[PDB]
Formats: C-alpha cells, sequence, structure tokens
DNA sequence: GCGATCAGCTCG
DNA sequence: ACGAGCTGATCGCA
C-alpha cells in the first residue's frame, strides 16, 4: 500500500516545524562536491517530498536547515553535512542519526541503510537503497514519482524508529554514548572531510619518474636471473619460476599454487639471488601503483586537494575506517616509502602540520582495566615497557638485555593485546609453539594481573553475551560458545582485545571533540585535518605552534582519567613527513 | 564484456 | 595474531 505525501512546488510554513525527521538524498557513494536528488521532510503536520532546486534556493528553508533548535532526526546525517557544505549550506539540529544509533546497538549488523536498521525492530515498511538505484554500472536514480515515494518511505521510517532506538541505547547505557560522544564527533569528521588535505602533485609525479627507473632496473635484473620473462605480479607464473625452473624449497602452500608471501621469499632469499630482487620489486611496485598513481587519481585538479570520507559506523571495535582515499595507511616504516609523506602539506602559505599520537595507548589501557600492580608501576615509572617485558620474562637486569630479547618481548606484548596464543606469537617468532607457549607462561607469571583479566573477560562474555569498552561501546561474541577450537578461540581473542582497542577509540574520539571546543573557545585557526587510530594530524598558521605544543598534548592526556597517566608525544614541520 | 575472489601489500 | 583498504591478476560466466 502506496504511502501518502505531499509532492511540494514550494516550500510552506508546515514544512519547518520545529521537529522533523530529514532527508538530504546523495546517491553517489562519494559524497564530496556531488549532487543532491531529492529531498524528504516528515513531522506532526505530514510527509513532503521537496525538488533539491526549489528547496536549497528557499530562504526560509535553508534558514531553517541551519535552525540549530529546530530538530533533525536523520540518517548518517554527515553524508548530508558534506554535500551541504560543498553548496555552501550550514547544517544543524541533528539531534538523531539512526546510523549511528544501529551501530553503537550492534556493529556486526552492518547497517548501511535505513531498511536494514528498520528491520531491526520489525518495520520493513521502506526499501533497501540497491533495490531502488541498482548496483554497480546499472546504478541509477529513478523517475521522480519512484524516487519521492523512496524517500519519503526512509523519512517517515526515521521518525517512527527514534523513539525504539533511543530506548534501547538507554537501557544499554548508551544513550551519552551517542548524543555526547558519536554525533558530536559526526559534525567533527564532516569538517575534517570538507577541509580536506592538501597534495604537492609535482612532488608525487617526480617520485614516480624515479620509480619507475629503480623498478624497471629491477625488472630486468629479475628476468635475467630468471633465465627468461614472465609476470611478476602474477603469484601463479612467479610460482613456476621459483619452485620449478629454480627450484626453490617450497615451504607453504595456498590454494591454486605455491605460496610467495613476504614471509616465505624471506626465507627463501639464502637460495637464490632472484629472491631479493623480487621483495624489492614488490615494494615499489605497492609504492608506485597505490601511492603515486592511486593518490594522484583522486586529488581534485582544481584545488590539489584529496578529500577522504571516514567511515563512522564501520569496525567491530569502534575505530574508524578511511576511504578515497584511504589516509590511514600512507607508508612510514620503511625509508623508501616514508617519503610518500612529504608530498602532503599545509593547505595555506606559512602552516604547518601539526602531529600529536598516544604513548602506548592499548598497553596502558590494559594495566588500567586489568589493574596489574606490576603493569601499572611500570607505566607509573613511564619505562621503556618491551624492556622492562623482557627484564621480567627473562629474569635478567635492564643492563643484560639485549637486542633479541627485547624484540621478543615486544613480541609477546603485541599477542597480549591482540588475544595471546601460542599458536600465534610462534608463527610471529619464528619458533615452536612449546617455546611460544613457554614466552607466554612467563609472561601471565610476572603480569598476574593481565593473566586474571584474560580468564575473566572470556568468562564476562560468555555470561552477557558481550564485552563492553570504557565508554560503554558493545561487542556481541555469540561464538564464544562454539563447540569448534578455532572458532571459539577466535571469539575469545576478540573478547581480549576489543575492550583494549575500542577504549583507545572512545578516548581518542572523546579528544577530538574537547580538542575542538577548545580550538573554538581560544579562536584558534589551526583544525583537525585526520586521524590515525592513535594519533591525530592537525595544520595551523606556523605563529600557533608553540600554543599547540601546549595545548593538544594536554586535551588528549586529560580526555579521561585512568589508573595510570596517558602520555602523547608530538612533532611538527613543512610536511607530515617532516611532522615527526 | 562485466563483477567477484584470490593474493599481496600498507597502516595502527 | 587484532582491526581496516587498495591494486593487479585471474577465475566467473552472462
Ligand atoms: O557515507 C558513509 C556511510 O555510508 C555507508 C553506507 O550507508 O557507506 C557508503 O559510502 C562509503 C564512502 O563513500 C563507501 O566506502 C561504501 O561502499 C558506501 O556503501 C556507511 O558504511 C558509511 O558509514
Ligand atoms: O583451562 C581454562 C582456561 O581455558 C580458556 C581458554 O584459554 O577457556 C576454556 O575453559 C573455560 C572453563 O574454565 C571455558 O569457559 C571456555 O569456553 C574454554 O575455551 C581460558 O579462558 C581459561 O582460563
Ligand atoms: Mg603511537
Amino acid at each position: 500500500k502506496k504511502m501518502a505525501f505531499t509532492l511540494a512546488d514550494r516550500v510552506t510554513e508546515e514544512m519547518l516545524a520545529d521537529k522533523a525527521a530529514l532527508v538530504v538524498e546523495v546517491v553517489e557513494e562519494n559524497y564530496h562536491d556531488a549532487p543532491i536528488v531529492g529531498i524528504a521532510v516528515v513531522n506532526e503536520h505530514g510527509r513532503f517530498f521537496l525538488r533539491p532546486e526549489t528547496a536549497l534556493a528557499d530562504p526560509q528553508f535553508v534558514a531553517w536547515l541551519g535552525d540549530e533548535t529546530k530538530k533533525k532526526s536523520m540518517f548518517d546525517s554527515k553524508r548530508a553535512a558534506v554535500a551541504l557544505k560543498w553548496k555552501g549550506i550550514e547544517l544543524c539540529g541533528v539531534s538523531f542519526d539512526l546510523l549511528l544509533a544501529a551501530y553503537l546497538l550492534d556493529p556486526a549488523q552492518g547497517v548501511d541503510d535505513v531498511a536494514a536498521a528498520a528491520k531491526m525492530k520489525q518495520y520493513e515498511a521502506v526499501r533497501p537503497d540497491e533495490a531502488v538505484y541498482g548496483k554497480g554500472a546499472k546504478r541509477a536514480v529513478p523517475d521522480e514519482p519512484v524516487l519521492a515515494e523512496h524517500l519519503v518511505r526512509k523519512a517517515a521510517a526515521i521518525w517512527e524508529l527514534e523513539r525504539p532506538f533511543l530506548d534501547e541505547l538507554r537501557r544499554n547505557e548508551q544513550d551519552r554514548l551517542l548524543v555526547e560522544l558519536e554525533q558530536p564527533l559526526s559534525s567533527i569528521l564532516a569538517e575534517m572531510e570538507f577541509a580536506g588535505v592538501k597534495v604537492d602533485t609535482k612532488r608525487l609525479e617526480q617520485m614516480g619518474k624515479e620509480l619507475a627507473e629503480q623498478l624497471g632496473t629491477v625488472e630486468q635484473r629479475i628476468y635475467e636471473l630468471a633465465g627468461q620473462e614472465f609476470n611478476i605480479n602474477s603469484p601463479k607464473q612467479l610460482g613456476v619460476i621459483l619452485f620449478e625452473k629454480l627450484q626453490l624449497p617450497v615451504l607453504k602452500k595456498t590454494k591454486t599454487g605455491y605460496s610467495t608471501s613476504a614471509d616465505v621469499l624471506e626465507k627463501l632469499a639464502p637460495y637464490h639471488e632472484i629472491v631479493e630482487n623480487i621483495l624489492h620489486y614488490r615494494q615499489l611496485g605497492k609504492l608506485q601503483s597505490t601511492y603515486i598513481e592511486g593518490l594522484l587519481k583522486v586529488v581534485r585538479p582544481d584545488t590539489k586537494k584529496v578529500h577522504t570520507i571516514f567511515n563512522q559506523a564501520l569496525t567491530q571495535t569502534g575505530r574508524l575506517s578511511s576511504t578515497e582515499p584511504n589516509l590511514q595507511n600512507i607508508p612510514i616504516r620503511l625509508e623508501e616509502g616514508r617519503k610518500i609523506r612529504q608530498a602532503f602539506v599545509p593547505s595555506e602559505s606559512d602552516w604547518l602540520i601539526f602531529a600529536a599520537d598516544y604513548s602506548q595507548i592499548e598497553l596502558r589501557v590494559l594495566a588500567h582495566i586489568a589493574e596489574d600492580d606490576n603493569l601499572m608501576e611500570a607505566f607509573r615509572r613511564d619505562l621503556d615497557i618491551h624492556t622492562k617485558t623482557a627484564m621480567d620474562i627473562f629474569q635478567v637486569s635492564e643492563d643484560e638485555v639485549t637486542p633479541n630479547m627485547r624484540r621478543q618481548a615486544k613480541a609477546v606484548n603485541f599477542g597480549i593485546v591482540y588475544g595471546i596464543s601460542d599458536y600465534g606469537l610462534a608463527q610471529n617468532l619464528n619458533i615452536s609453539r612449546k617455546e611460544a607457549a613457554e614466552f607466554i607462561e612467563r609472561y601471565f607469571e610476572s603480569f598476574p594481573g593481565v593473566k586474571r583479566y584474560m580468564e575473566n573477560i572470556v568468562q564476562e562474555a560468555k555470561q552477557k553475551g558481550y564485552v563492553t569498552t570504557l565508554l560503554h561501546r558493545r561487542r556481541y561474541l555469540p561464538d564464544i560458545t562454539s563447540r569448534n577450537f578455532n572458532v571459539r578461540s577466535f571469539a575469545e581473542r576478540m573478547a581480549m582485545n576489543t575492550p583494549i582497542q575500542g577504549s583507545a577509540a572512545d578516548i581518542i574520539k572523546k579528544a577530538m571533540i574537547d580538542l575542538n571546543a577548545r580550538l573554538k573557545e581560544e579562536r584558534l585557526q589551526a583544525h583537525l585535518l585526520l586521524q590515525v587510530h592513535d594519533e591525530l594530524i592537525l595544520e595551523a598558521p606556523k605563529e600557533e605552534m608553540e600554543r599547540l605544543c601546549r595545548l593538544v598534548p594536554e586535551v588528549m592526556e586529560q580526555a579521561v582519567t585512568l589508573r595510570v597517566p596517558l602520555k602523547v608525544d608530538y612533532h611538527y614541520g613543512s610536511t607530515w613527513y617532516d611532522a615527526k
């Protein structure tokens, strides 16, 4: 049965009530400078559909949109807010965002449209976006009649579902998590995305030319050593050259052919000179394809800026993700790849890049939640945690810790945070399970608090059906009760890791909110540009650096109060590369 | 022809 | 190992 609504030709007072469900549709996946195809409004007076060229040109409508006292309920308000920013229109007053509400209730559901969220509450009087717009090449905006009804039904669903969603969030003690954390953060991410990051395309193009020279030299050297030419980027072709023509040892398989992962080649290097050249070839190839050509494809020709999109409702732990481009995985470990960062520059003359990062936030959060005396004392003394762990596990003095001992203690620390398992550690340290198990046993002997927490959190997950973070984020773990060892073990590791990684996410998100409030009170021009899990990157006039050196770390350190201090390191410079 | 999966890489 | 995204090659078949 069709849904009644007014297809309006002009904006009326009735459409400007102080509370309504609002839909500002942007069909393009990437909403930057993208079209708004239609608008729907549902309030106490009825349901309305408005053509964008009409509503967005109306003084009364635009004023209503920017009036903070006129409340709106929406789905993915950030998408609309940014699309409107590109048009010079401000969106205010969003008091409820169905996408974020659904995400907090159950991130595993993968809710990416109104229909998926509505299904959670047995509401199905609305179609999934894919069914209306289609997918891939077939995707397209339907004719007005079909478009208008879809938008109205989405607005109607949002109007009906607000109370049910707020009620459950309240029962979960997540009401403040949505209203005081996620929704305000949404607006901040919108500003960051809209601002974008300036790219030195000339620099990138010159690096690309040099990589082309290097790749060509290594490419030939590879054919020379193999005695023939082949597609190096083909795991299958490569597999034949290595394990058949050259007779190299087969230490591990995959599926279709042989395994040629970097880990496998690292072990084969001793046998043949072609191996080292293949590893180098792959390193350069990744930089060229992904960080040179890939980046250049998404830079705006007119402004020379890249405008990422932060997915705020995807990860199972509460972390953010980044796309088109992904600015959370720019090279830094290897020097050659790290040079890529010299291409990210300030958006204005005489401005600089400022980067601040939490030091060991995950292990600090663990010390807090586990209340391990030895680990809390370690951070209270601000000790090098990997050296300290080596001292305890191997029973030696600080002076007796060798480079290899610290390396292995470091690996034990990662396993503990990720969810420790002898197989996982053994695989990572290239040692036997028995040995890895010994390392773990030794660790728990030195940190009995962490051991009790790991045992207790797994038990809690089984009793409650989920685990939670510091700010009450939730993750359900149904596989925790599986009678299949591999499936159950994975869920146990998630029970152990989620409260750590998740609480660290909670903290940096609150820090972003606190920081923006501080920047505004101080009327600083500085503004956030990116967030990379445990680090915040800003840009500002060179004249604001000294003030930021004090303000940013403090805000980030005081975001929450834990049983151990929080530590933040910071750097600034002419490019992102220099902010170290 | 197109889209989906595998295999590889980058980051925290 | 925990949590993500992007690219080149290839297995898919409409
Ligand atoms: O707008 C981001 C928001 O939209 C979802 C779907 O509701 O993802 C869409 O947009 C992303 C950014 O362009 C794409 O990566 C994704 O493929 C597309 O479906 C949500 O997941 C996200 O929170
Ligand atoms: O041996 C107990 C020890 O095993 C773990 C797995 O590392 O959990 C197993 O035993 C529990 C009973 O004590 C079960 O609830 C759980 O399902 C099973 O995998 C640890 O959590 C526990 O300390
Ligand atoms: Mg750090």
